[PDB]
């Protein structure tokens, strides 16, 4: 679900998910994928490519369970579709955390998103 | 295409179309439709509904020709899909101009688009 994804991004990056990443670059938030603009954008590219491989579940709405073992996000069992989905959300939240220092606020509100260059079908 | 649409919006409103409207409200720019926030937003809602009926061409990518008869945008060669595409774009550019008196910069970069209340069927 969008609300579990936002929780993980807030806990991993310390930033508000919607404001800092909701319109970021060519891949983060609304819209689809495009030529990634930096490391942070590449994370959202892989995450959207991750979402594309889910067959029988709705990433935006279908909820899932997850827990925290020390600093590690643990995805609880709940069908392979929701497991991979939690693993997609864990992946992007860790990814955004790992590349915080290359975050660039000049791509935060990318109002040229539809004019991004084409990308590959994942 | 988006190139002709942006040209119309610039000519009618005098504003940078991508910066001013690319992420505006719940309906303008990248993303889908949602509960409109104001009159400018409702222009984009109507325009997206207009695009929905163009099942025979690509509204974002397919180029077309237009010109001006005095102060009225005149859409050219009646290729059925491309003619109606041009008319969709002319309608929103005039709608945006006529509603500049309530344009709200607070909605310009709506990073909360995915949390907009769902819209009615077109
Ligand atoms: C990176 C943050 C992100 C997405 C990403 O992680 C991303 N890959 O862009 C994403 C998104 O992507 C999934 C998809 O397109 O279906 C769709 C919509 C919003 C999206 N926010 C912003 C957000 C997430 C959670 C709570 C509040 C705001
Ligand atoms: C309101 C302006 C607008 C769209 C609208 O007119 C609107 N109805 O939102 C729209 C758009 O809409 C079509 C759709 O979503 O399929 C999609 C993508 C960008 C869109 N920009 C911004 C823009 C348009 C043209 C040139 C440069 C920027």
């Amino acid at each position: 679900s969008l609300f579990e994804l936002g929780k993980m991004i807030l806990q991993e990056t310390g930033k508000n998910p919607a404001k800092s990443y909701g319109v970021y670059g060519c891949n983060c938030g609304v819209g689809g994928r495009g030529k990634p603009k930096d490391a942070t954008d590449r994370c959202c590219y892989v995450h959207k490519c991750c979402y594309k491989k889910l067959t029988g579940c709705d990433p935006k709405k279908d909820r899932y369970s997850y827990s925290w073992k020390d600093k590690t996000i643990v995805c609880g069992e709940n069908n392979s579709c929701l497991k991979e989905l939690c693993e997609c959300d864990k992946a992007v939240a860790i990814c955004l955390r790992e590349n915080l220092d290359t975050y660039n606020k000049k791509y935060r509100y990318n109002y040229l998103k539809p004019f991004c260059k084409k990308a590959d079908p994942c």
